[PDB]
């Protein structure tokens, strides 16, 4: 039989899951499958931890995900075509839920698909090698229960290991003096801790806004944003101070290009993550900045180099889930035969054609749009449910206007589902006011 | 031959200078390839402010933090072929702060010549032996370049430490915990928790030290509680001790007596396992901490694959002298000029090692134990001979001055073994020693 190895059981992982065990249902063969997962549970970044740093086993703890947070774009633009917020949750519930409460939907999904028995926990995969004499791969992991390395043979090989997760650490002059906190987002976890605190965030990428958000909901005394980036745009609260990049720093001062100085209780990188699959030689990994079209991967997903190595997830996201969906159905329709693949000339000079396009976008609106046509692209070719693409990128427009209107109540705002057309109400309580962030409180009604 | 060493740490260190010092007395001597992750070499004693993962992604390897002074007296550690009066040219007090002690750790090995033979900032993917050519294949990525290469080696000596991947139990409710909580490996800076109540867990390596650096710099109170058994220390009056603990809540910490305590942070100081992620099962060393680890006889060459090597990997009551001892051993054994005995005959020497290891029972014991081990590895090479006896008693001086008064066991002098010279009293009290600088501690002040 046919072996496949899917690594890592995030929302990537339990989407190409969730893929074949969909083509079975509809009474077709399937290849015979085995994820491996180093975390006890599934979720990816939405299983949260108080680890930071090493997990229980010395892996690199994987979530960055800290607590108090919830859904930074509406749900409705992540919602799964197969598998609707109306059934798992059986009513209404508002439009930017939190972590818990969108992890309890994923999993749903892939409880209902029984795929959990294709899974390994607390399995880390320490190498990945292509054996050209067989045409088939060696998958060496760590088994964490049994504290033993072993080797299994897979025909093929979907990497669902994440991009943000390693961190990029920039140093900055001073750092070895500073007698406050330096973290880098991935080790945020509890806005608590910086309660009537001054807090430095360094950087303008994926999480830099929301974490002094969190700090500011949860009472830290002052914020400071310093990048080297263009204006966020955003009308900040009172106690929130805008910089140009930071210089250096002392025992107790930060110091910017500004000329400016300020005392800082802690610093926060917020300066993103990198492409890291220490699994891989260079023969089979991705090196590629954060971004909508990495190169080497056709339609996004077969590496180019191997077409027998698959990539889930691993550009910048605007869409997230329904596009892992995408990307997953595509990979099985490649892997079950169903889409033969073109020449290798052929796949690189179509990745090509994405790139020139990808270089050519300059406003947020023409970014999420250009995913939404690359996802479209995707659907058309497999079974996947159809849905609403051009309609989901109006609900993203409306989200960037209310991000815009305020900052601070972006979440407080409802949009209609494209999946089953539901209008989100409005929650019990405005976000700034909402501390607790349990499924219990939000599902309330309270 | 081809020789790749893992680790430039002072066991890397101690292993590239066995083999520059058999070329300097006129032997012919292997090639030599060091790789180290680190942007620079010193292991655990070259400080980082980074916690968790590095600029590279690899996990964060020094454990040292802010502030620290050497664990025992400096003439317990005093190298057997390099004094402290060839580095600072003047008698300094017995328990110098980091800055001061790498100094004098990186005035050797600069002597040595021994640089050029690392590599730097390339971390070891994997190593794997080759049954058909008898040789192993070390893949590495070089974080300069973002390169994976792969090098042929004839033998391999892993020198990659075993106090950098941290043992971290989980508690009840520490989901829950509104504080930091953080492993003894992740501890950079007491001043971080001035003013603040401290709960440390556990009584490995960092405990009492820990503890003492945040007691020193300005902390509200002090939580200690540990599974061991008590040594009954004169703690001062804002150090707590109590029983295990066994939950905790958003605020308060919870013990087995049944008392309640409000904690501000959580310090695991918990231990450390032995995790080699670049190694297969065939090579690959699992044991817990202790003086004598399985499958490694004389405590360094691994008995499933002989060519294989481990420098460092016990406990360390002893530590840089011993790696000297067993890298001096290593070398001998790589060279052909101490031949091994059967596999049969390594593991019965092996047990007969663990079962004198069972025996043992008071800190005493425990150092002549390591001390003999020593003896052992320095009576089958040309490494100078050391009074090991007298550093045996040097050591046991350091614990009963930790048991008169744990906050100023750092503030006693001791005779050199190598010199005979007494060490003078520092000109300031560790307890009013704020500044851990090189040049604050060697100048007049
Ligand atoms: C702080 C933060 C907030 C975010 N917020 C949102 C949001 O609000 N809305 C949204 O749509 N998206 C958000 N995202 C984007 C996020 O990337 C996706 O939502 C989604 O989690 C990606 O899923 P994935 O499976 O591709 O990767 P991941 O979720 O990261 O999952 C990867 C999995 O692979 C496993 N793995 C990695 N290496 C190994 C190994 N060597 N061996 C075994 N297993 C391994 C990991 O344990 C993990 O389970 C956020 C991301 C971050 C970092």
């Amino acid at each position: 039989a046919t072996r496949i190895a899917i690594l890592g059981a995030g929302p990537s992982g339990m989407a190409q899951l969730r893929a074949f065990q969909s083509a079975q249902e509809k009474g077709a063969e399937i290849p015979e499958l085995v994820c491996f997962e180093k975390q006890a549970d599934w979720g990816g970044q939405w299983n949260y931890t108080w680890r930071t740093g090493l997990d229980e086993n010395g892996e690199p703890v994987h979530s960055s995900m800290y607590r108090y947070l919830w859904s930074n774009g509406p749900k409705e633009c992540l919602e799964f075509a197969d598998y609707t917020f109306d059934e798992h949750f059986g009513k209404p519930i508002a439009s930017y839920p939190p972590r818990e409460v969108l992890w309890d939907y994923i999993k749903g999904r892939v409880e209902k698909a029984g795929v959990r028995k294709y899974i390994r926990f607390n399995t880390a995969v320490r190498h990945v090698e292509f054996n050209e004499d067989s045409q088939t791969f060696t998958v060496t992991v760590q088994d964490h229960t049994t504290d033993t390395i072993y080797s299994e043979e897979f025909d093929y090989v979907v990497c669902c290991t994440g991009h943000f997760s390693t961190p990029y650490v920039p140093e900055f002059e001073g750092f070895e003096k500073f007698g406050g906190r330096i973290l880098h987002a991935h080790d945020f976890r509890d806005a608590l801790e910086f309660k009537d605190k001054t807090v430095l965030l360094v950087g303008s990428s994926y999480s830099a806004e929301d974490i002094g958000s969190q700090c500011y909901k949860y009472g830290a005394k002052k914020l400071i944003s310093c990048y080297r980036t263009a204006p966020m745009g955003y009308k900040w609260p009172e106690n929130w101070d805008e910089r140009p990049n930071l210089v250096r720093v002392d025992t107790e001062n930060a110091y910017f290009a500004d000329g400016s100085s300020e005392k800082v209780d802690a610093i926060i990188l917020c300066t993103g993550y990198i492409h890291h699959f220490p699994f891989l030689n260079d023969d089979l990994r991705l090196v590629t900045n954060n971004r909508l079209w990495p190169l080497n991967l056709y339609k996004g997903v077969v590496w180019e180099d191997n077409p027998k190595f698959f990539y889930i997830g691993m550009q910048d996201q605007w869409y997230s889930f329904n596009m892992f969906d995408a990307q997953a159905w595509y990979a099985r329709d490649v892997i079950m035969g169903r889409l033969p693949l073109p020449s290798k000339e052929e796949m690189k000079a179509d990745s090509m054609a994405w790139r020139e396009k990808e270089l050519t976008l300059v406003t947020a609106e023409e970014m999420y749009t250009y995913q939404g046509d690359y996802i479209q692209n995707l659907i058309d070719m497999t079974d996947y449910p159809s849905f609403d693409i051009p309609a989901t990128n109006k609900t993203f427009l409306e989200w960037k206007h209310h991000k815009k209107e305020n900052i601070m109540t972006f979440r407080d705002h409802s949009y209609r589902s494209l999946m089953t057309g539901t209008m989100a109400p409005k929650h019990h309580t405005p976000w700034i006011d909402a501390l607790d962030d349990s499924l219990e409180a939000y599902l309330s009604d309270k």
